């Protein structure tokens, strides 16, 4: 159909902390797929404010 929004994928992007397995569905179709919608880097996510929430333990 069509590629996601940066407003939609922004918000997603971040979220790859939160997800773990499902945001890498997005960065695959986006960073590999068309990345021109947002304008901001993959390694600005590197940390957020939903942890892992795995190795809790």
């Amino acid at each position: 159909g069509s590629n996601p929004d940066p407003q939609e994928v922004q918000r997603a992007l971040a979220r790859i902390l939160c997800a773990l397995g499902e945001l890498d569905k997005l960065v695959k179709d986006q960073a590999n797929a068309g990345q021109q919608e947002f304008k901001l880097p993959k390694d600005f996510t590197g940390r957020s404010k939903c942890r892992s929430l795995g190795r809790i333990k």
